[PDB]
C-alpha cells in the first residue's frame, strides 16, 4: 500500500525529506505520468508505474477501486535492506516487489532539484 511504499523508501534512504510527499518529481514521480522520464530517478518512477500497470493486468488480481496502492502487504526493514514477506499473497507479493525494486532504484539515483515539480505539460 502507498503508505508502506513511503516507509520502504525511508528504509532505503534514511535521509529522505518528509515534506517531499507534497511534491511531484519529473514526468512520472507522482500520480500518473506522460512522455518519457527526464532522468534516472524519474525512470525508476516510470518503471514502478509500469510495474503497477502489469499488476492491474493480472487476471487473478483485482484491487479496491482498481488501485494497487490500496493493497497492503507485509515486509521488513533491516540496515536499509528491504525484504518482502513470503506470506504475502500473490497480488500482494507482486505489489511488494514493485515497491522494493523502486525503493532500491531510488536509493541509487541522483536527485536533480531542477526536476522537482517539473512543468510536465511542457517537458513531458
Ligand atoms: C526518494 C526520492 C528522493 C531521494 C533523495 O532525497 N535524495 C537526497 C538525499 S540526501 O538529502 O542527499 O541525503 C523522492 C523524489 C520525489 C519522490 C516521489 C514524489 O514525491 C511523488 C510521490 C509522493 C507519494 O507520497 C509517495 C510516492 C512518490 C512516487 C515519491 C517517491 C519518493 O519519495 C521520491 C521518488
Ligand atoms: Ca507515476
Ligand atoms: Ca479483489
Ligand atoms: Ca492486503
Ligand atoms: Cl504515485
Ligand atoms: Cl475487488
Ligand atoms: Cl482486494
Amino acid at each position: 500500500a502507498l503508505w508502506q511504499f513511503r516507509s520502504m523508501i525511508k528504509c532505503a534512504i534514511p535521509g529522505s525529506h518528509p515534506l517531499m510527499d507534497f511534491n511531484n518529481y519529473g514526468c512520472y514521480c507522482g500520480l500518473g505520468g506522460s512522455g518519457t522520464p527526464v532522468d534516472e530517478l524519474d525512470r525508476c518512477c516510470e518503471t514502478h508505474d509500469n510495474c503497477y500497470r502489469d499488476a492491474k493486468n493480472l487476471d487473478s488480481c483485482k484491487f479496491l477501486v482498481d488501485n494497487p496502492y490500496t493493497e497492503s502487504y507485509s515486509y521488513s526493514c533491516s540496515n536499509t535492506e528491504i525484504t518482502c514477506n513470503s506470506k504475502n499473497n500473490a497480488c500482494e507479493a507482486f505489489i511488494c516487489n514493485c515497491d522494493r525494486n523502486a525503493a532500491i532504484c531510488f536509493s541509487k539515483a541522483p536527485y536533480n532539484k531542477e526536476h522537482k515539480n517539473l512543468d510536465t505539460k511542457k517537458y513531458c
